RNA sequence: AUUUUGUUGGUUUCUAGGACCAUCGUAAUGAUUAAUAGGGACGGUCGGGGGUAUCAGUAUUCAGUUGUCAGAGGUGAAAUU
């Protein structure tokens, strides 16, 4: 029936990856960032650019015959934060209202079972 | 050792007092509770109590292979990178 690509979201709080792969991984097929949507640093993680730049992947995928994707949304993980930055809310409706058909979703993002040290010290990051 | 038998002094048994030694007889013969103190034993447990080994887990970083291609990082915004 479909062909089935894996949409991999890396949605950060400074930007926003959207890598679509073939099921194992192993083969890139389109990867735009929303910094390559926007001039300014401040957004390149906004929502719109997410958008454009889910929108640019849709398109490629079409061309190359990718008519579904697999979703696995993540967020920095590790020490950093789990949850997701704000440009992945949007990538994921774009590229379902592009065409592209949805399979299954999972969010993938790395959990430590414990730790290293995180950043910022005892007493954190004073602001 | 007082006292003799007094004519004065020697003799060692009764004697009395210890002080002990054995036997026998008397006796209701002789050991306070177990502290809602403690200690100890014992019986099933219960704990992220300790030590010595041992076995996971993802994560982080670094490296090897792969894939694409222009940015990535970081911030309130940036720049160093
Ligand atoms: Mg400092
Ligand atoms: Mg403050
Ligand atoms: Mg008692
Ligand atoms: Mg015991
Ligand atoms: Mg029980």
């Amino acid at each position: 029936s479909q062909v089935f690509g894996v949409a991999r979201i890396f949605a950060s709080f400074n930007d926003t990856f959207v890598h679509v792969t073939d099921l194992s991984g192993k083969e890139t097929i389109a990867r735009v960032t929303g910094g390559m949507k926007v001039k300014a640093d401040r957004d390149e993680s906004s929502p719109y650019a997410a958008m454009l730049a889910a929108q640019d992947v849709a398109a490629k995928c079409k061309e190359v015959g990718i008519t579904a994707v697999h979703i696995k949304l993540r967020a920095t993980g590790g020490t950093k934060t789990k949850t997701p930055g704000p440009g992945g809310q949007s990538a994921l409706r774009a590229l379902a209202r592009s065409g592209l058909r949805i399979g299954r979703i999972e969010d993938v993002t790395p959990v430590p079972s414990x730790s290293t040290r995180r950043k910022g010290g005892r007493r954190g990051r004073r602001l």
